[PDB]
C-alpha cells in the first residue's frame, strides 16, 4: 500500500502552521489524504503541533462519532474462522485499536469495508467544530489587564512569543515594539517617560509600583492638582 | 420495523434549536417518535448540539429513571433456552447496553414489552424538568460586569456570540449594535467619546485603563470637580 | 559491556547545571553517551538535579514518543523460542520495563536493533523542546509584586536562593545585596529610610504596614501635602 | 533496517526554519540523523523549504566532496564473488545513484562501509559552509533604495513578506507598520504628509511622483526658500 | 474508463480564470477530477490559459515530486510473467511517458495501483504553492513609474488591456478611464491640462516631451518663480 509521503505531511503540517484553523484547512486535509488509511490520519493528526485546545476539540469529536458508531453498529454472535475477519470496531476505526495489516484487509475485502473514508469524515466533522468554534492566539492578542501587574503581563508575552512561530529576529522586533505598546495607561507612562533604549529590568523595576499604595496616592494627588 | 426518518429527526433538531427547550418541545417529541425504538430515540436525543446543561440534567433524569427501574423490578432466577427471551433492564430500557434487534424482540414478542414507551416517558419527565428549571442563554444575555476588564468582556461575549445560531451578517449586525450597547458606564463612556466608527482593537486600547490606579484617580478628580 | 562511567555522568550532571538548559547542552548530551544503553541514558536524565519542569516536559516527550513507537510497530502473532527473542516495545525502548540483558541482546542481536540510538533521539527531542519552550528560574528573577506583602516575598526569596547552586559566602552577598534591591517602592522607602546594618527582623517589622489602612493613609495624606 | 520517522522529520524541517541555518543545526541534524541512511539523508536536506541558496551551497559542497571520493577512490574490476557486492561510489553515497537493498547492504556487509557516515560528514561540512557564509534574509531587511520607485519596493516587500513564516494577523501587522517605517526619506515625508490609515493603492498613487522631475523642481525651490 | 465531459473542462476553465489562483480553486479541483486519470487531469492542467508563472511554478512542483517518486522507489529489471504490469515511474503517474491504457490498468489491477490519486496529490501540492506565493497582474495594477517614458507606459498598458479577460466594451471603459488616472503627477498634469476627450496620439504626443531637458528647465522654473 502507498502509504503517506515525508513531503505530504510536511505540506499538511505547514498550511495548518499558516493557516490556524481557517476553513482552507479542510479542503487541504481532504485533498492530501486521498485512500489514507486510519494509521496515516492518525500520523497527520498527531504530527501537528501546538493548537492543545483545537486538538482536544477534536479528539473529543473522534470519541463522539465512535461511540455513536458503536451504539448504532452491534457485535456478531460468533466469529468465522475459514474465510472471515473480524467486522470493524468504532476504536478500530480511528485507529486506535487496529493494526495497518488489519485495516488494509478492510479495504482490500470484497466488499469493501472503507474504514479510511469513515475515519476521513469524523475528523472532517471534527475540524469543522474546530473551525466553527475555536479562535487561535497569537502574540498580539497579549495585552495586559487593567490590574495586572507588570512582571506577570511580561512573563505571558514571552511565553507567547516562546509558543508564537517566527524568526528570531522578528521575535526580537516583537519584543521591542509590542511588549510596550500593549499595557494600560497607568504602566505606558511610566515607560513613555522612562525613554527609548531602556532594557526590560529597567522597565521591570519603573513599573514595579504600579497598583502599590505609593503610585495611587500620587496620581490620586496628581488628578486633584490637575483638577484645582 | 423500519427507523426513524432523516426529516423528521431534522425538523426535530431544527425545533429544538429554534424553541429552544420551550414548553412546546414535549408535544413535538411525543409527536415526532410515536413507537420509536430506544436506539431511535437515543439518536433523537443524542443528534441536537447544544444546550449541555439542559442534555445533561435529562441524562441525569434518564439515570435515575432506570436506577428506580431496576429497584422496583428485580432479577429473575434464571434463562429459559426454549421459546424465552431475556427480560429487559433499566440501562436496556434506556437501550444503553441493548441491541435494536432485542429491542425489536421485545416489543414483538406477546405481550409486548412498551420499551419504546418507557423510555419515552423517561425523556418526558426529563424535558419536563428541563422546561421548569432551566433557562437558556443568549447573546442578549451577555453584559459587562461593574469590574471586568473589556478584554474579557469582549472575549465572553465573542464566545456566546461564536456559539450563537445566527447568519455571519446577523452575527456581524449584532456584533456592531451590542458589544458597545452592554457595557458598564465606565466603559460605555470611553466608547461614546471614541466616536462612531472605531475598530475592536481601537475600543479594546481605549477601555485597557478602566478600573485602574490612573482612571479611579481621574473619575474621582472629575467627581470633587462637579461636586464643587 | 563498557557501562557508563562516575566521570560522565558528574560531567553531565555539571555542564546541565552550570548551563541550564541552554542549546550547547544538546551537543554535549550527543558526545557523553556514544553507545549508551537505555538503562545508561535513563541514569543520565534521572541524576539531572532541580529542573522539575524541564524534566517532565522531557518525560512528556519521552512518553509521546513510545506511545507513536507502539502505535506504529505492531505486536508479533507470537514468539519462537529456538533463535529468536521478543522483540522490543516502546516501553522497552525507553528502558521503563527492560532488563540490561534484554538491552545488550538486543543491540548484539544480528540485525542490531538500535535501541540506544533510538531512546537518544527520543531524549534529544525533549531536549529541544525543553530549550524552546522554558525559561530557566533564578535568584535575580525574584521581585516582589505590587500588591506583595514583605514577608511572602522574602519566603519565595529565601527558597529561591535555597534552591540556587551556589557557594555560602555568596549566598550570604545575594541576600545583603539584593533582598533590598528587589522590592517594590512602597516596601524600598521604608527599607531605605530604616538605614545600613538593619538584620532581617527588622526589615520585616517595619515593612508590615504596606498595603494596610494606615499606610495607604500616610501616603495619600503625604501626596496630598507635597501637591498642595 | 529502520527508516526515519514523521515525527523526527517534521522536528528536523522545524528547527531548520526556526534557527535559520544558525549553528544550532549543526549539532540537531547529528543527533537526529544517528545511523541515518544516506537515502533517509537525502530525504532530510529535500523536505526544508525556502533558503534556495542554503540548499545550493550544499549541493555544491556534497558534489564537491562525491568528486574528491571519485579521485582518490578507484575504479576495480569486481569480479563475480560468493559476496557479489560493487565497491560504492561516490554518487552512491551520495545517493542519488543507490538503492536502498544495496544501501543497507554497504551498512551491514562485513566490513561495515559506513556510507551513511560519509554522507553525514558531507553534509556537516556543507552546513559549516553554510553557517559560515549564507546569511538569511528577513523582512525586516527589506529597506527602500534611496532612488527606488516605491512600486517596485513594495513588489519586492510583498514578495519576501509571502516567503516569510508567520501568522497571517502578524504578516498584516507587518505590512501596517515595516512598509512605511522602511521608506526613503522623501517617500517617508510624502506618507507622513498622508493621514495615518491610507489605503495602499493612496499612499502608491502618493508615492508615484517622487523621483520625477516635478518632485525634484519642488524639492529644489523648498531647499532654495529655506536657505534664501 | 470515461473520460472526463467537456462541461465539466469548461467550469474548471471558468472556475481557474474568474478567481485567478484564490483557495477556492483548491476544492473545486478536487471535485471535479475525482477518479480522473492522470491524462484528463493532465488535458485539465494544459487547457486552462493564462498565469504562464504560475502553470511554470505548478510544472515544477509536478517535476520535484516526480523525481521525489523516482528516488523513493527503485526500477525492476525483470517482469513477471504473472499480472505483466510495470510499475509506475516518476514520469508515468503525471502521465507525460505513460499511454491511457497504461493508466487504465494500474487503476484497474489487483492490487489497484492508484496513479490517479497520486497525480491529483501533486497538482493539489503545486496548487498550495501558487496560492502561497503567486499575486496576479490585473489592469488595475498597471501604473506608470516615476521616469518611465508615457509610450512604454502606453504600450505595457495595452499589452495588460489584451492579456485581460473582459468585454470589449469593458476594455475600452478602462482604457478611457485608466490610462490617465494611473500616470505620475508630471504627465497627470500636463494630460489635465490638454483637452478632455482627446486622441491617443494626441496625449502622447502632448505628454512625450515630459522628462526632458526643455521640461525639466521649464519646471525648475515654474518652482522657482512660485517660490519666489
Amino acid at each position: 500500500h502507498q502509504a503517506i509521503s515525508p513531503r505530504t505531511l510536511n505540506a499538511w503540517v505547514k498550511v495548518v502552521e499558516e493557516k490556524a484553523f481557517s476553513p482552507e484547512v479542510i479542503p487541504m486535509f481532504s485533498a492530501l489524504s486521498e485512500g489514507a488509511t486510519p494509521q496515516d490520519l492518525n500520523t497527520m493528526l498527531n504530527t501537528v503541533g501546538g493548537h492543545q485546545a483545537a486538538m482536544q476539540m477534536l479528539k473529543e469529536t473522534i470519541n463522539e462519532e465512535a461511540a455513536e458508531w458503536d451504539r448504532l453498529h452491534p457485535v456478531h454472535a460468533g466469529p468465522i474462522a475459514p474465510g472471515q475477519m473480524r467486522e470493524p470496531r468504532g476504536s478500530d476505526i480511528a485507529g486506535t485499536t487496529s493494526t495497518l495489516q488489519e485495516q488494509i484487509g478492510w479495504m482490500t475485502h470484497n466488499p469493501p469495508i472503507p474504514v479510511g473514508e469513515i475515519y476521513k469524515r469524523w475528523i472532517i466533522l471534527g475540524l469543522n467544530k474546530i473551525v466553527r468554534m475555536y479562535s487561535p492566539t497569537s502574540i498580539l492578542d497579549i495585552r495586559q489587564g487593567p490590574k495586572e501587574p507588570f512582571r506577570d503581563y511580561v512573563d505571558r508575552f514571552y511565553k507567547t512569543l516562546r509558543a508564537e512561530q517566527a524568526s528570531q529576529e522578528v521575535k526580537n522586533w516583537m519584543t521591542e515594539t509590542l511588549l510596550v505598546q500593549n499595557a494600560n495607561p497607568d504602566c505606558k507612562t511610566i515607560l513613555k517617560a522612562l525613554g527609548p533604549g531602556a532594557t526590560l529590568e529597567e522597565m521591570m523595576t519603573a513599573c514595579q509600583g504600579v497598583g502599590g499604595p505609593g503610585h495611587k496616592a500620587r496620581v490620586i494627588a496628581e488628578a486633584m492638582s490637575q483638577v484645582t
